[PDB]
């Protein structure tokens, strides 16, 4: 819903499936750590977005019992640890990659990057899958 978090975790989303693509450009920015320092500076700011966007929720709740209220919090706070360490695992992953390139010492790198590319894409399945379980836990949350 237009969200700034959203927004926020959109551009996540769109730089990441830029490197997904292995153009050129990014085949020499992630050799260098640009696309690793870029992308947290993009994660951060999401996890920043989204925890402001949460205290701002809590002052328009549904009263509930406190058991119930205290159990969606925890679920909430599950759901988000979900997708910082999602991020966290795609620049990880971009890191192990730097580092295989580098032991190949000149070696033609076209199969670690047939390989990158399949595993970015199952990375990416599970944190578009995580963000939409944590919006869809927001959209309900205020309720109770």
């Amino acid at each position: 819903s237009g969200q700034r978090w959203e927004l926020a975790l959109g551009r996540f989303w769109d730089y990441l499936r830029w490197v997904q693509t292995l153009s050129e450009q990014v085949q020499e920015e992630l050799l260098s750590s640009q696309v690793t320092q870029e992308l947290r500076a993009l994660m951060d700011e999401t996890m920043k977005e989204l925890k402001a966007y949460k205290s701002e929720l809590e002052e328009q709740l549904t009263p509930v019992a406190e058991e119930t209220r205290a159990r969606l919090s925890k679920e909430l706070q599950a759901a988000q640890a979900r997708l910082g360490a999602d991020m966290e695992d795609v620049c990880g992953r971009l890191v192990q990659y730097r580092g295989e390139v580098q032991a190949m010492l000149g070696q033609s790198t076209e199969e670690l990057r047939v390989r990158l590319a399949s595993h970015l894409r199952k990375l990416r399945k599970r944190l578009l899958r995580d963000a939409d379980d944590l919006q869809k836990r927001l959209a309900v949350y205020q309720a109770g």
